[PDB]
């Protein structure tokens, strides 16, 4: 109850009894709240409601103090001061962009401008308030109970009237009933459970509500500069290997926090294992937001890194199968790989944050508040994906705006920019380069003369809201007959239920933009499938066609991005 106001920090009494995390406001604070919006119930040892029975104003500005008690305007003693007056609520030890995070829905790109150009208190309340709306939004959605089970894999469900239905794609994880967890892909549906269970009709599921605990930590510690490698010693022994990497190292150890934009293929997993070989004796913690982009890390220790001297952390509540070569759960080995949501409470010389397009501020607070460390190492590219906003429905986020390392990287810029791609045909490089790298990204590879694109704008069916082209599914079928070399190609997408779709007609491996991320393939067939701000977000179009090693094709919606492949064009 006394605590410290997240604004301008001073001790009171106040809390904020209509803000989802009734923050502590001071007296002076607490005001231009309550007089700005329509926040008005002020919390204490004791609530400032009138203490008259039975009457119900709780407004803050209709109230006085009289005596030690508070009463309304209808009840208040002749001796009694507004609570509300001077500029101040009355309290013990006696913003615009506070009123607009504390009353915001979440749904309006703005939302998240503002939570990320905000002060770092802001930022800390801005994280937990979405946190909690999103959480309490899993509540909205209706209940899935089991009509009947067809196979080990498919099912038919029966949903709860009156609620709506959610998303059904590999995003939403439900849990079952604590039968574990499970996902859902298109009457006929595909049930997929975390545990191998013999699905039992009438069992019922319901969306993972986990509790927004509070922030401490800032999502960035204030920068720090040395004149000399703090707290680091360095090899003379270093793998020609990793000499390119020598001088970005040194920075690493001559800076509390580092940022390096790394375009695909341009060496990320390579400079954070290598930043190991570099530093030998260095405690290195490495983290990121998924199993899947901590795994990448744990392949990459595993060539070159000592394997006695690395655990693989698994959170007994294991969600998905994940690397095995480690020691797992051994938190003091010297390398410890763990996504941010299962990090211990320990300390490290160098910390390394992988993907870092795809944390959150509530993440990267998280991270600074479990991790103590000499030096923050923050690993990605802003022309990358972020995280899914489950609630943001108006406006498109920019990369700016991701989380305040995107920030620090599309304004400041990165300290380290990898600048070579070495995965893709020059084809692919030359595009992207143009389109989110000014140009900055150089091609190591040669044009393949294996990247082609296809104007093609098919006909959009819907599952729901996903978005089916089966027209552009027929080509790539057309195409595949006449290139057989593509048959071991993998088949990408925006979407879920086009996906679906493509693994029945063709039988290619399939995969979403978003969950291709962080891979790469020989030959990648791409289907834009709509015109949408979705399927044309450069974000994702740079990730769609940087998988491929050698053959792209890309059978496109829209003129403009067609028109900017440096591909051969084919016909039909
Ligand atoms: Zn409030
Ligand atoms: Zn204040
Ligand atoms: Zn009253």
């Amino acid at each position: 109850a006394v605590g410290a106001c997240v604004l301008c920090n001073s001790q009171t009494s106040l809390r904020c009894g209509a803000c989802i995390r009734r923050p502590f406001l001071c007296c002076k604070c607490c005001y231009d709240h309550v007089i700005s919006t329509s926040h008005k119930l002020v919390l204490s040892v004791n609530p400032y409601v009138c203490n008259a029975p039975g009457c119900d104003v709780t407004d803050v500005t209709q109230l006085y103090l009289g005596g030690m008690s508070y009463y309304c305007k209808s009840h208040k003693p002749p001796i009694s001061f507004p609570l509300c007056a001077n500029g101040q609520v009355f309290g013990l030890y006696k913003v615009t962009d506070f009123n607009a995070i504390a009353t915001c829905d979440w749904t309006n790109a703005g939302d998240y401008i503002l939570a990320n150009t905000c002060t770092e208190r802001l930022k800390l309340f801005a994280a937990e308030t979405l946190k909690a709306t999103e959480e309490t939004f899993k509540l909205s959605y209706g209940i899935a109970t089991v009509r009947e089970v067809l196979s080990d894999r498919e099912l038919h469900l029966s949903w709860e009237v009156g609620k709506p239905r959610p998303p059904l794609n590999r995003n939403y994880v439900f849990t079952g009933y604590q039968i574990g967890e499970y996902t859902f892909e298109k009457d006929a549906v595909v049930y997929r459970g975390t545990t191998t269970y013999k699905l039992n009709v009438g069992d019922y599921f319901v969306l993972t509500s986990h509790t927004v605990m509070p922030l401490s930590a800032p999502t960035l510690v204030p920068q720090e500069h040395y004149v000399r490698i703090t707290g680091l010693y360095p090899t003379l022994n270093i793998s020609d290997e990793f000499s390119s990497n020598v001088a970005n190292y040194q920075k690493v150890g001559m800076q509390k926090y580092s940022t390096l934009q790394g375009p695909p293929g341009t060496g990320k997993s390579h400079f954070a294992i290598g930043l190991a070989l570099y530093y030998p004796s260095a405690r290195i913690v490495y983290t990121a937001c998924s199993h899947a982009a901590v795994d990448a890390l744990c392949e990459k220790a595993l060539k070159y890194l000592p394997i006695d001297k690395c655990s693989r952390i698994i959170p007994a509540r294991a969600r998905v199968e994940c690397f095995d070569k480690f020691k797992v759960n051994s938190t003091l080995e010297q390398y410890v790989f763990c996504t941010v949501n299962a990090l211990p409470e320990t300390t490290a010389d160098i910390v390394v944050f992988d993907e870092i397009s795809m944390a959150t501020n509530y993440d990267l607070s998280v991270v600074n508040a479990r991790l103590r460390a000499k030096h923050y190492v923050y690993i990605g590219d802003p022309a990358q994906l972020p995280a899914p906003r489950t609630l943001l429905t108006k406006g498109t986020l920019e990369p700016e705006y991701f989380n305040s390392v995107c920030r620090l990287m599309k304004t400041i810029g990165p300290d380290m920019f990898l600048g070579t791609c070495r995965r893709c045909p020059a084809e692919i490089v030359d595009t992207v380069s143009a389109l989110v790298y000014d140009n900055k990204l150089k091609a190591h590879k040669d044009k393949s003369a294996q990247c082609f694109k296809m104007f093609y704008k098919g006909v959009i069916t819907h599952d729901v809201s996903s978005a089916i082209n089966r027209p552009q599914i027929g080509v790539v079928r057309e195409f595949l007959t006449r290139n057989p070399a593509w048959r071991k190609a993998v088949f990408i997408s925006p979407y879920n239920s086009q996906n679906a779709v493509a693994s029945k007609i063709l039988g290619l491996p399939t995969q979403t933009v978003d969950s291709s991320q962080g891979s790469e393939y020989d030959y990648v067939i791409f289907t834009q499938t709509t015109e949408t701000a979705h399927s044309c977000n450069v974000n994702r179009f740079n990730v769609a066609i940087t998988r491929a090693k050698v053959g792209i094709l890309c059978i496109m919606s829209d003129r403009d991005l067609y028109d900017k492949l440096q591909f051969t064009s084919l016909e039909i």
